[PDB]
C-alpha cells in the first residue's frame, strides 16, 4: 500500500523487472547523482497515484560526470528497444548548478560538465528531458509526496501558522498546500529552494535559492557573530552557523575549552543521548536556522517551510522535544515584522521519514515535461 | 521610436478616441489603482508588437476600493456599445495582497475589498480577467517593455555583469534576458518582485517579494544602524534606510544638527544642484539599496536587477554621475560571496524613461489569459 516505492537492483535484475506486466506502461528515466554513487532507473505510476521506481546504483569511480554517459549507453545496449520506447521523459539531478535545464556544473567533487545534448535521446527524449539541481529535485520530491497523498506519512507539523486555515481546507501537513513552500535542507550545508504555485498556469514551480550564503542579520548576538567573524575571517552567513562547521563552532562556544572539540556527527550523537552541552549546541544551530526562516518568511511570504533531508529525519529526537519546539517557534517569530504577524502565518514542517526526495523529484519534474 | 504609448485623456475625449478606426481592434481594459488616484482605460496592439493605451485619471476621494465599480459602470454607460464589445480582457492592479487573482485586500490606505466577481463582465470578461497586486503588475510591465522590443529605450545599463554574455548575444539592456530579473522599486517605500525564468519552458513568472522588510545585515555600519535603531525603536530594515524617511535620516546624520532637517524632495533637489550634504545623503541611501542588491543577488541568483519607478527616473542625475555609479557598484560587490564572483555576475539596470509599468503589466497579464 506504500505510495512511494523504490527498489534498488543490479542492471541485469532491473532489466528482468522491466519485462514484468506491471512495468508495461509509460516510464520515466531518473538519475540521482551524488559525489560517490549514482542511482538511476525507471519510475512508473501505480494504483492511487502511487509511484514505483526501480533503480541501479552506479559507482562514480572516475569521479567524472561524463561517466554518466557510459551508464546511459550501458542501459540502452542491454534494455530491449521495446522497453525503452515507453520512456516518456528523462530527468536527473546533479550536485551543482545548472544552466537552462541542460548544462550542469562545475562540481566540487567531480570533473567535467553534465550536458543534456550529450545524453542518449532514448533515455532523455528531446523536449521531455532536464538536468536539475539537487535541491530543485528535492523540492519536486516534496510535491510528489503531496501528489501521492501521503504528506502526513513523510512530514510532521512542527507548528501550524495562522494562514494555513484561510488558504487550505485539509489538515495542516496532509498536503503541501496551494501556496508558496520554502524547502530548507539543513545538513552539512544549507540548501534552499522555493516551491511557487502559479495560478495562471495551474502549476507549481521549483525555484532553487542560495539563502544559506546571505549575510546573517543580527538580533542580540553581536558578540556571538563577531566571535565567528574573527575565526572565519569572513562576515558570517547563515551556512556558517547552520552546517557541520557551525555545529562544531556552537559546541566549542558552549564548552569554552573545558571539553574536547568534537565533530558534527559526534555532537549530534551526544545530543541524542541527552548530553546538555551537545544539546545546547544543537539549540544554537536551530536558533540560526529559525533566523533563516524568519527573514525568508518575510522576503518570500511562504505558506509553509519544510525542513528536509536525512539529517532532519535522523535528528527527530530534537524536533519531538516540546521544549525545543517552543524555543524554535519563539525564535522563528523573532522579527520586527511579527508585529503584523508575518512570521506566525507560516506553518513549519519537518521531514519525519526517510525518502530519496531527489529520485521522486526527477519523476515529478518529468510529468511537467509533456 | 514610440512602441509604448500611454496617453492620459478625459473620459469624454477617451470615448471619442476609442471610436476612431485605429482603435477598431481587440482591446484590453486596464486599471492602475493607488491610494489617491486610479488610471484606467484601454490598451491595443499596434505595428511590430507596439502597445497603445488611453487611460483616464480617477480620484479615489472616498478612499474606498468599491468606488472602482462606479467608475467601471460610468465607463460602460458612456462608451459606445461598439467599443465595449471589443474588450477581450480586463486586468487591474490594487495596492495590497490578492488571492486567486480575484479578491484583493485588506488595504493600508483604502477601505473595503476588491472583488472581481462584483465587477461588470463587459469590462472584465469571463475567464479573461484578473486582479493583480501592484508589484506583480510592475513586474509584468517590465516584461511588456521587453516584449515590445524597446528595453533599451526605457532602461539604461548601470553596469553589465559577467553572466549576461553567457546566455545573451544581443547587448545588455536590449531585452530582459533569459534569466531571473529582480525588480526593485525604490520610491516612497521599497517594492520588490522576482521575475523568475523557467528554463524548461522559457517562461518568465512574476513572484512578489518583501525584500524591503528584511532586517539589514551589517557591514562596517554597526554604529550607523544603531543610530537609526535608537530612533525608530525598531531593528532597522532595508526600507528604513531606503525610503523618503530614510533619505531624511541620511541627511540628518550628514549635517549633524548644523542645518535644519529637509524633506526627501528637498534633499534630491539640493543634490541635483551639487549640495555636498544632500549628495552624501543620496550616496547613503544608494549604499543601502545596493546592500539589498548584493544580498538578493546571492539569495535569488538573478541575471539582472532592474530599479524602476518615477523616483528612479527623476533621480537620473544621481545615476549619470560616474562617481556615484562607481560607489554603487563597489557596494553592490561588497559581499563575502563576491570572492566567487556572485555579485559581479549581475547586470544592474535603471529605468531611464517615465512609463507606468503597472498599466502595461495589466496589459501583459491580460494576454497570458
Amino acid at each position: 500500500g506504500m505510495a512511494m516505492n523504490i527498489k534498488e537492483l543490479s542492471l541485469h535484475e532491473l532489466c528482468e523487472e522491466l519485462k514484468t506486466p506491471a512495468w508495461n506502461v509509460p516510464l520515466t528515466f531518473v538519475g540521482d547523482v551524488g559525489g560517490t554513487s549514482a542511482r538511476m532507473g525507471f519510475v512508473r505510476e501505480g494504483k492511487n497515484d502511487s509511484v514505483h521506481a526501480c533503480v541501479t546504483r552506479y559507482s562514480m569511480k572516475r569521479k567524472d560526470i561524463t561517466e554518466l554517459i557510459e551508464f546511459f549507453n550501458e542501459i540502452i545496449e542491454l534494455m530491449p528497444a521495446s522497453v525503452i520506447k515507453r520512456v516518456k521523459a528523462g530527468v536527473i539531478n546533479v550536485p551543482g548548478p545548472v544552466t537552462g535545464g541542460a548544462v550542469g556544473g562545475p562540481f566540487n567533487n567531480l570533473k567535467g560538465i553534465a550536458r543534456l545534448s550529450d545524453y542518449p535521446k532514448a533515455l532523455f527524449p528531446p523536449g521531455r528531458s532536464a538536468i536539475l539541481n539537487d535541491l530543485e529535485a528535492g523540492g519536486f520530491g516534496v510535491l510528489a509526496v503531496s501528489d501521492a497523498h501521503v504528506f502526513s506519512e513523510y512530514f510532521g507539523v512542527m507548528w501550524e501558522g495562522t494562514q494555513w486555515r484561510t488558504c487550505e481546507q485539509e489538515p495542516a501537513g496532509s498536503v503541501i498546500g496551494r501556496g508558496r513552500c520554502l524547502v530548507l535542507a539543513p545538513g552539512t550545508g544549507l540548501g534552499s529552494s522555493l516551491i511557487y504555485y502559479n495560478p495562471m498556469n495551474q502549476q507549481h514551480i521549483v525555484v532553487p535559492l542560495e539563502l544559506g550564503s546571505q549575510t546573517i542579520p543580527m538580533r542580540k548576538d553581536i558578540d556571538y557573530i563577531q566571535t565567528l567573524h574573527a575565526e572565519l575571517k569572513l562576515l558570517p552567513n547563515y551556512e556558517n552557523m547552520v552546517s557541520g562547521a557551525g555545529l562544531e563552532f556552537h559546541y566549542r562556544q558552549v564548552v569554552r575549552g573545558s571539553r574536547p572539540p568534537c565533530s558534527a556527527g559526534e555532537i549530534a550523537k551526544l545530543a541524542s543521548e541527552g548530553d546538555a552541552n551537545a544539546c545546547k549546541a544543537m539549540k544554537k544551530y536551530h536558533e540560526y536556522l529559525m533566523r533563516v526562516g524568519s527573514e525568508a518568511s518575510m522576503a518570500l511570504l511562504p505558506l509553509t517551510i519544510v525542513l528536509v533531508g536525512d539529517n532532519i529525519v535522523n535528528n527527530a529526537f530534537f524536533y519531538r522535544n516540546p521544549q525545543n519546539l517552543k524555543e524554535m517557534h519563539r525564535e522563528a517569530l523573532n522579527h520586527e515584522m511579527e508585529r503584523a504577524g508575518f512570521q506566525s502565518r507560516v506553518t513549519y514542517l519537518r521531514q519525519k521519514k526517510l525518502l530519496n526526495l531527489n529520485l521522486m523529484g526527477c519523476y515529478r519534474c518529468g510529468l511537467d515535461l509533456s
